[PDB]
């Protein structure tokens, strides 16, 4: 064999350290370590404030159930349909109506295709920073000042990702993270959400943990609904010894893209992104785009890659065509996500990845597509 | 000092390195580990189907979404007062109105005080094992048979719990477990759902994790919403361990009970329920009923317990009291209810309390209470 994935965890002896003492301690929930990872979020992201779950899904909810009250009239929410379905389920699961946007060569919504779907039940726009590729967020920012709209960001994919020498989080009104497994850092399961607004904190706060409020040792008090969305003791500490080596994780990845980039440039069989990149990003992902001719035969290229060992991936398909999506809004089928979802290919790329594999892996990926003659 | 909180955690070298080896995988979260723990739990409570989730609280949401369709005819579930608010905020946020059911004296729903309860927009019947207590299973399993009801147990309380010579879990429609820090077992944060329904099941499996179906390794299918709820692979090789000894540990629990009614029995303050019970509990709690004559200095007491390291708590607050509650139905207070609530303290109880340490806690709860003459 010799089977890459096209991302993995990256631990190491200080990661399985931290999470021993935890295990030692009689704090395993609801303890000072989450506080820790919060407040360490907030230095790495210069902002202000910071929560952790057990999943960016559940940060998403959390998210999207509280940035403001429901109102029926208000009731869409602008996104991209390149992203991870989760993204626009939890926009479903809080009475919002999806609204897809266009996208752009780089997979990134596009901010110039934004405006004209905008009506009086707009209330919303939903960003995802695609493979941690930081979207236009000036302009978003204006279009939503400009129309009373509220921008929240999507951020999984690009903890430590900037726009402008500036750290992706504290752009919108609020950001959601990713530490699921194979994210640029992990805590097994996780998620955050970052913001500047400290009523929303507060909201988001008590809807992460029952609505509970406390008086004394004794009771507590509750005044709207809250569930269970807890960071652990044990996955915080991971967390938090991860984000120390943030920056030299996403550097290991930069160097692996760099690779990447040498040996695919100029071929005439696809498109790296990484080198069109103008500022940096959490690399979460290194997608390549085939060429038209190529699309009609993908699966067979897939299977060729997977045959060699290299397990890639697409990300993503466009979330319109689940058949759920279909079911509720027959969308019309938009020919940016369409063109972007045939060509993309996610290849192997994360932080342990060394400098001979990514080599065997570029060369194998050539050595793939030129098998398929015109 | 010397403070006894009233649980805390249990692990040991086991738990540690079954951990540490989870740390030193690929796989840190969807894998083979979490199944492991699931067939555990089913063979452990022998019952057909076993889920586990990040909390408890996500399990009952799932529960109260999947167990049939909302019909806002069929919009009204019976349920305790008395437990945790978390059984009663899914029953919100599923759409359903709480009806709030007398108890008895162990703290366990009045089966008896059901019927009159239920009219056409009865869907369920919400019963919790209180303190690891089983409610009256036959008694309520007929109920809903003859008036077309569905039967869901919050058993959180009560993992290794039987009634009549068989383990809670296989007698409700569905039964949810609890693995938070201070429960019979812990997963630090971890819920789970089990139940004999196969349809219930994999309408749940989905709910947790997007609604994902697979194809290939390269494509999905969603015909509905779902979130990220799962437990990650660290969590559930810590399950998986501490199940493993999960009846040494309530064991433990036993004996603390069983010191704590020795020196108890037959003092003129307050009524200790351990000695009352018919068949194994998981001994999540030890709870005393104070007379009625303490009532009024309750506070007094709860706070000159803490000075002696006491940690004491009251389970529960009748749900009901909460601001939430009171704005949505100004509910009626129920005198069974309320008499228990102001009545109930939990002592400290957990695998890790040693004989001297229940003997020092049993004289002081003792001579507290003499403290207050009259
Ligand atoms: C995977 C991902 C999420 C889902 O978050 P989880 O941590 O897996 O719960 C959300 N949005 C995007 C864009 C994703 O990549
Ligand atoms: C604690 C508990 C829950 C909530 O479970 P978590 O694991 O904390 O999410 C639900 N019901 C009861 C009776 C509990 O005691």
């Amino acid at each position: 064999m010799k089977e890459f994935a096209y991302s993995e965890p990256c631990l190491d002896k200080e990661d399985k350290k931290a999470v021993l003492e935890v295990l030692n301690s009689k704090q395993l929930t609801q303890g000072k370590r989450s506080l820790l990872f919060e407040e360490a979020l907030c230095e790495f992201l210069g902002v202000k404030h910071a929560l952790v779950f057990n999943s960016a899904t559940s940060a998403l909810l959390t998210l999207y159930r509280n940035f403001s009250e429901f109102s029926a009239d208000r009731n869409e929410i602008i996104t991209t349909p390149i992203s991870f379905v989760a993204t626009a389920n939890m926009l479903l699961e809080s009475g919002y109506t999806p609204v897809f946007a266009g996208i752009k060569n780089d997979g990134n919504i596009d901010e110039l295709a934004l405006e004209k779907l905008i009506n009086e039940r707009t209330k919303a726009i939903v960003s995802v920073d695609y493979a941690g590729k930081s979207v236009e967020v000036e302009s978003v920012q204006k279009l939503c000042k400009k129309h009373s709209l509220s921008f929240l960001s999507d951020s999984s994919h690009a903890l430590g990702s900037e726009y402008q020498n500036k750290k992706v989080g504290g752009f919108a009104l609020a950001s959601v993270f990713s530490f699921h497994a194979i994210k640029p850092i992990t805590t097994a399961e996780g998620g955050a959400v970052v913001t500047n607004d400290s009523e929303l904190h507060e909201k988001m706060k008590l809807f992460r943990s029952h609505g509970m409020l406390k008086k004394d040792f004794f009771e507590g008090e509750v005044k709207s609904i809250g569930h269970n969305f807890r960071l652990n003791e044990i996955q915080s500490a991971l967390g938090l010894s991860q984000l120390k080596k943030a920056p030299f994780l996403m550097q290991k990845r930069e160097e692996a893209a760099l690779t990447y980039d040498r040996i695919f440039k100029d071929n005439p069989y696809f498109t790296p992104l990484h080198p069109l990149l103008k500022d940096k990003s959490s690399n979460h992902l290194y997608p390549i785009l085939m060429h038209q001719k190529f699309f009609t035969c993908k699966k067979l290229i897939l299977e060729s890659l997977h045959k060699r060992g290299i397990l890639a991936q697409v990300h993503y398909k466009p979330i319109y065509q689940y058949q759920l999506y279909q079911q509720l809004f027959n969308t019309a089928p938009l020919k940016s996500a369409e063109d972007f979802y045939h060509a993309e290919i996610s290849l192997p790329c994360h932080a342990n990845l060394n400098l001979e594999s990514v080599q065997n892996i570029a060369h194998s990926v050539l050595k793939t597509f030129e098998s398929f003659k015109i």
